[PDB]
């Protein structure tokens, strides 16, 4: 039993809520929060910009040191860094950005990173500015992640569409 509240169960291991992931993280303080990162860990907008803002830019400072040491992530890859005030750990995961011509098939590889963690609070990957269809992303999530994932969907209209169209 854990501290997540008000989620709709989609499958044995996938749950979904219309919520701001930043507010969910501040309330729950989960072991792992997922960031929807780019390969440079430049946390400008969306989930990444909002999470970083809530850490008072400490996420960006840590991330710049990580990149200076290790170079960029792969599209489809991830790294584990601190969760700062929001969680024990942040799993920075890079979904493909279809607006940059990146292969949508890498979305499955991105979600595979979640399987290294027993429980995660996460957004839909490759949605929003990454260009991809959120309905497809939820489907890939459900068909790929085996560990327990609590999805926070920011847009109410999208949340309603995802639930009403889920199969
Ligand atoms: C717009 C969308 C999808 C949606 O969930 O509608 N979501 C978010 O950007 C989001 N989700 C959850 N909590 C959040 N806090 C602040 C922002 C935010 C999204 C954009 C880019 C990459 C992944 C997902």
């Amino acid at each position: 039993v854990n501290s997540f509240s008000g989620y709709l169960k989609l499958t044995d291991n996938v749950y979904i809520k219309n919520a701001d992931i930043v507010e969910e993280a501040k309330k729950v303080k989960p072991t792992v929060v997922v960031n929807a990162a780019n390969v440079y860990l430049k946390h400008g907008g969306g989930v990444a910009g909002a999470l970083n803002k809530a850490t008072n830019n400490a996420m960006q400072v840590e991330s710049d040191d990580y990149i200076a040491t290790n170079g960029p992530l792969k599209v489809g890859g991830s790294c584990v860094l601190s969760g700062h005030n929001l969680a024990k750990h942040c799993l920075h995961v890079v979904g493909p950005n279809v607006n940059k011509g990146e292969d949508i098939q890498l979305l499955k590889s991105a979600y595979e990173n979640f399987n290294q963690h027993e429980v995660l609070l996460a957004p839909l990957l490759s949605a929003g500015i990454f260009g991809a269809d959120p309905i497809h992303s939820l489907r890939v999530c459900v068909d790929t992640v085996r560990t327990n994932v609590y999805l926070a969907v920011f847009d109410k209209n999208l949340y309603d569409k995802l639930v009403s169209s889920f199969l």
